[PDB]
């Protein structure tokens, strides 16, 4: 014969009846492997006019992206959105941070005025004497560097003055930069998201309340590239006003739509304007929305059923929600979404605000849903907690990198464009799973065990 | 195009065909928003002939509702239900000293008998002589107010007599009241359920059995509003007559019916002559008759099933068991109830009987079923325990409201006689809940965390 | 209209299609009660010639039913079946010992050889002389009594010789029995099942192997009312001529059929010429046949399948393992069971065999299958050990009474014979339950609770 | 009538839908016992070559098979496969050293180099003096044994030495074997898994990657019997040269097709030549596959599909993962599985690589999946831990070939060749398991116990 049939469940049957089904619920059968995994190209597109080297994209909360989250994603290929937990001035100041960040060049300069450098050694010796100015004088006569300033002669002439930051202005003694030794051998970012001033891209999120609108100016100033607005159901005329306010103003400015669920939902977005849809319903470790509300919707249907219609008008989809492991990014990807957002899969990172803190003989990192008591009588929509320790993003997410690679092997795609257009074909396959198969699924039969990814 | 399909389950299909499923099994798609949540109006009825201004009420237990519950429940734009484990005498004073409750008076004046007023001083000097009135002759020359009492005279005139409440009578020196000033400055109360003659409105349960017929008549002397029957199975030829007997005796006067889960159920109680009914068998936190029996019904497809049949006689459904939390409320309503009962879900709180005890390092607050052994050889059908601990209920309440109007909005209804029109049109949405949509629905992948709700 | 739909699952399209669920997965929808729950009348058919009060019946495991439980069971209602982990002689001991119980009359009078009667008193004063007869010379000339024997005569004339157990005789000196003060006042057992001679029923079980022939003498002498075959899988050549053999050579005996699951098991026993079928295959607490083999069926599916085979030849199905509670046992016979047997259901009671022993501040009763090493290389099937402690079978079982009789009540039925006829007429209605809905079934939201069940 | 339906669900309707089912899902409906389990023939085939008196198989795991426990599962009639996690030399050597074990001859005489026997004796008396040869200069003069050394005389004459392990010799005293005491009363093998040369069968396994081709060359030349290739995903291009190359190479010898799960994935292989399948993608106990990638299969629907089409070609199937009892193993098998393969369920084992070590009051032995970080940045698709604490693979393997006969005998049928022919006519028949089944069918009800079984 050598015919073998057509064994396989196809997205549609899956995802379109009524059951609601979750990344856990599922599988995707394997296909044919000719190429091996770093093959596979995983550039997809953030919004319309947006490309990012990898899926990946860090959440703007808290305690996830701020300043330090929206550059290491963005040199590992992703990109970040500064939460909108501060006023407007600071939230913005994260922006241009980020927006004008270049190697080698000191982060963001701590400083302090009057009321020339001043190393240490005075700090020490010789009372608090009248301000610092005076404790501190010094002389003009000091080592510093022209605008010719380069990384080549920077750490070479450190040496002479055996400093490790020596400072460097154009013309008007105005700090532009100070170039810094601390690392000793610079790695190369060759998937790094940048825009057309080749400066790594940043993303913000900002509320759809009128007073969100001086906000908004303020990050525009700063140069963002991309804002998403934050809401829990984004379908309201709220939302379709702040985007046609911000579209009018700035054309030259992409707009990621509040989350939704629903096509329905979608559709007011597209036509408002948007160049981007965040679909994801109380998913979030963080989110108890479905739990103190009544509406939402399971993750992988919405992500599946509002792709399969925004797509129809060439507007991206952001799954954000319900990504708990390399494996539910690759799924959210296969059913049409072109880039996933995480939380708490990105909390421990070292590039995450906050610090951590051994809580009983174990590592930790607090992590919490902006729709927290804490982070905001409001009704609560989400909880407050820590998670665990990871490595650092430009290591975490560069695993997720090779994870998604394999999973695209595995099916038999060399693309995530691959990926959805062979899911839509119908050449993709899909097999339901049961509770047992769930358990099956994951560690079983073992008396004790630990765990490491990568 | 701009046509985007019908996507989403009807309720018709998803609790009409015999899988009986509760309310963790399903989810509302959220629609159009274009307006504030607080713009919701919470609306519903109880009864025929009775509405209040939120559909919050209470559970005659007798660890939920008392007096001081009922109260509460009332002035938060509720009601409540007495419990009726004590002496139908007992159980009768709860309702007027409910039903005659005003601000600024005395609760219920705590007193004893000579076997004038009886301030601390003396209690403390001068061995117990013979008796009270003998070890204190408070002589008639003493503080007290006309009946043009008022709480702007009252409070001023205590300062006079230093004292925190003068006592009040009407000629025949018969204490009506007495004015007290334990607050400080008495909040406003615009959703307070009361009856035509200003007084908060106050439920009451009795059984069926015959020895039943005295207690009701001591309630409704009393002035009680509406009675509710309490049973397990509410279908028996007991209650068809304890209806008939009540509406026949007093016409004047609602009962609601005993406890149901199908129409055929509620067929004999609406002809009986009832004018609500509670719908719900073995839901709540602490009955547990489903597992020591075999006759009940998953909640939400009872509340459904019994209220589309019910709502075709202008007789409103109390969804009664099951509301774990403020979504499920909304949930119920939503399915065609016109009001929610609780009692779990309202023990810790203040107004609740008994006293709290914290225990393990955390606090405490009784509360078992009515069924239980010790509320009560009789088969335990339900069980004894206790709860942590919420706020006030004059707080707690206006959470609830919160979240209910919070859910009607990301509905897209501005009242609850909306949601319920929507869904018997067809044009609210539904979708099932697979186990792992349950598990993505509440908090996972956290290390660990907290939970505040207001 | 006044008409209300035929809402409601049938039995038939709820266990015949091959979902195969347990009692935990269904609910049966209340009716209308118009009569008391102590009118239901349990009556029920153990086989084609024996019907018992009440449907309880415990199981031949070491560790359930023996002589003391036989009893107990057979005077509460019910009745027992010996286990067969013994030398036949022991085993058939039980039963003679069961058989011949009557009120007063010492159970089995302890005994010891002269290797009269022997108070304590000597045993205590004056070396332990050469043997018993010897240090103790109980004279002929001693408190005894004639065949007129009675309870009343008897507990006074042990007042003349203080004693509480004075001693019974025919003519040939060969004690018959022995009466017995230790109880102050015998109730009265109503519904005690006895057989023609006015003595307590009995079964005992039996393996179908060849040495079990004479065994089954024993027992057959010793007034065996019924004999159960003891297979997991009984619908083999063994067990269909071990029925053969019996019938045959025992007419005036009924045999009942090794534990089958299957329509087409019960056939080949129903023609061996079988009086019952125990139903039920992996279900047991302690059974763990299904993990380690491969065959076995659902309970609830099993009992409703078979019956309705079995029924349509006179044939009464024994619904045993899988009762978990009082409601599981409604629930089998309301699916066409007659009788339903227990197990750990029936261990912590006193009743049973073995001693209490406080394990861990808890109260406790060893508990274990007949399938297991221990009872017994063979391959374990079972496991072995203990549970709580519930009372006495004489205050336990009137509990399990009530509740049957409280459910079927609550369904409408007045009996089961009633119960099982709507069922089978579509009257009765079932309703599936999701894994929310059992969870909402039990327990649920409470901070601490604990349980107590009459 | 004495007519009875034919009730059962047929494998077809059963895993060929979408519903991706597992073991655990499921259950087999007894039929007619009319012959003893011992009488339940297990032979089954490993490829299209050879054939194994019973179905079991270890796996290629660095934790399960190596040597010594290919040596017990040949002996107890299955067969095993060395890891590849070491150079090809020492695995290869793991084979030699199976493939030329003989009774009573010593394993793999430990030795030493210069740098005649050498017993303790030495050793012990007399600073370690200038080498081994010079320590011990035992004379050639020695107790030695000619080439007609066999297991008689050898024993025997150890008594005249009182040794323990006379040494022998072909001619060229270059020690061919050594002879050896310690075992008392060698047992007899009746199943013994041999080739042709009478030596036990031995497999192994070998990566597809190009240095492999000599590895696996190293293995040919140690008279390895079949190879396994050994991939998650083994439908790739790399895998189907590998087979051809083999295969042409090497025609006669036996290669077993990569871990495939779909009849698809079959077809390449099958067609690149191979002699069998690997079927079970994500099933092990230790294997973290679907959790971290996004494909995979429910393993009962796996070995089911694979099996109905690599049949249509001779081609057997071997059940790998998921296998966590005895009962998994009948359940794979009655699939159209020729044959299991285990890992977990064979590591507590003593013949198993490592050493125990209690930890926590109980006993433990490693056991990780290849897949796992320390086994083999690369990412991680297994974890690592350790079991609990079986046998010996000498009494271990018998238990599950009682209870698979067992198994067999429930079923009806006499043989694992009969219970597919009846799986595949529809005979045999099935039932779907719901989480109560499922929770009804393992141990319930019980306050503690304890579990042993075999
Ligand atoms: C805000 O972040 C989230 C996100 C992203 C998600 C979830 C979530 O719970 C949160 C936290 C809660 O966000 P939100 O539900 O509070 C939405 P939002 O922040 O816009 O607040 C909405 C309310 O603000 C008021 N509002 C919004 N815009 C205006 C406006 N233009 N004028 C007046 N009032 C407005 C209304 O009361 C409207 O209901 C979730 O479950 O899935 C995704
Ligand atoms: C009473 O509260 C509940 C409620 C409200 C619910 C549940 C529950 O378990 C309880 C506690 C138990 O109530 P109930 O089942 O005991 C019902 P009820 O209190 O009316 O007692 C009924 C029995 O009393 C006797 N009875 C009732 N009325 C009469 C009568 N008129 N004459 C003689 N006997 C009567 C009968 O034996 C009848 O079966 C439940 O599962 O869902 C809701
Ligand atoms: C015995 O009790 C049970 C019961 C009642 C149940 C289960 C259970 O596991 C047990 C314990 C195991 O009983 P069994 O499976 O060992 C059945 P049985 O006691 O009859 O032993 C059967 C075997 O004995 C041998 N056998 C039986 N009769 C003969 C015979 N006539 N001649 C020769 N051999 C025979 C055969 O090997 C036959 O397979 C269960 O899962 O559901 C109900
Ligand atoms: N409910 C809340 O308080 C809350 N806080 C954040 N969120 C949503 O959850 C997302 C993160 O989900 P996760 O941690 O990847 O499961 C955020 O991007 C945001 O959309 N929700
Ligand atoms: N079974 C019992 O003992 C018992 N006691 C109270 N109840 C029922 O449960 C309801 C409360 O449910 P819940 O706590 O909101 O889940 C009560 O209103 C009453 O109808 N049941
Ligand atoms: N597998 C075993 O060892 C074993 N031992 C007893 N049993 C079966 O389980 C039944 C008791 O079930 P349960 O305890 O009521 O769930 C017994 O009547 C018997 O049929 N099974
Ligand atoms: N993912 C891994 O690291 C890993 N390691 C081994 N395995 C697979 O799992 C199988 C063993 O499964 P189990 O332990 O019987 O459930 C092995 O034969 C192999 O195919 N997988
Ligand atoms: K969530
Ligand atoms: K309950
Ligand atoms: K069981
Ligand atoms: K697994």
């Amino acid at each position: 014969t050598s015919y073998v049939p057509d064994d396989g469940l196809t997205a549609q049957q899956l995802f379109n009846c009524g059951d609601g089904l979750t990344y856990n619920d599922f599988l995707i059968l394997p296909g044919y492997i000719d190429f091996t995994a770093d093959q596979v190209d995983l550039t997809s597109a953030l919004t319309k006019k947006i490309t990012l080297k990898t899926p990946l994209v860090s959440s703007p909360m808290d305690t996830v992206t701020e300043a330090g989250m929206a550059i290491a994603m963005a040199l590992t290929g992703g990109i970040g959105f500064i939460h909108h937990n501060c006023t407007p001035e600071f939230q913005a100041n994260e922006v241009r941070k980020v927006k004008k960040y270049e190697q080698g060049f000191i982060t963001d300069p701590v400083v302090l005025s009057p009321k020339g450098i001043i190393s240490s050694r005075d700090i020490d010796f010789l009372e608090h004497d009248c301000f610092l100015e005076e404790i501190m004088t010094k002389r003009e006569d000091l080592v510093v560097a022209p605008a010719g300033i380069t990384l080549k002669e920077a750490n070479e002439i450190l040496q002479r003055s055996k400093k490790g930051k020596l400072p460097i202005v154009n013309e008007d003694d105005e700090l532009v930069a100070i170039i810094a030794r601390t690392l000793k051998k610079n790695r190369d970012y060759p998937l790094a998201s940048k825009d057309a001033k080749k400066q790594l891209l940043c993303g913000a999120a900002i509320g759809t309340h009128e007073d969100d609108k001086y906000r908004l100016d303020l990050l525009a100033q700063a140069g963002v590239d991309v804002v998403v607005l934050d809401s829990s159901q984004g379908n309201s005329i709220f939302q379709i006003n702040m985007i046609k306010y911000i579209k009018d103003k700035y054309p030259n400015l992409q707009v990621i739509g509040g989350n939704v669920v629903t096509a329905a939902q979608a559709k007011n977005l597209i036509d408002a304007g948007v160049d981007a849809l965040r679909v994801g319903m109380g998913s979030g470790s963080i989110c108890i929305t479905q739990e103190v509300l009544a509406c939402g919707r399971p993750q992988a249907t919405a992500v599946y059923k509002v792709s399969e219609y925004a797509r129809r008008f060439g507007v991206p989809v952001i799954a954000d929600g319900g990504i708990q492991n390399v494996g539910h990014i690759a799924k959210a990807l296969a059913l049409g979404a072109s880039t996933v957002m995480m939380g708490s899969l990105l909390a421990a990172t070292t590039e995450a605000p906050g610090e951590y803190f051994f809580s009983d003989g174990i590592r930790l990192k607090k992590y919490r849903g902006m729709g927290s008591l804490d982070a905001m009588i409001k009704v609560a929509q989400g909880v407050s907690g820590a998670v665990q320790d990871k490595g650092s993003i430009h290591k975490f997410v560069p695993y997720l990198i090779a994870g998604i690679q394999h999973s695209c092997q595995d099916i038999g795609a060399k693309s995530l464009t691959q990926v959805r257009a062979m899911m839509y074909s119908g050449e993709l396959k899909f097999e339901k799973r049961t509770s047992s198969a769930q358990v099956e699924g994951g560690v079983h039969s073992l008396h004790s065990y630990e765990k490491r990814l990568f």
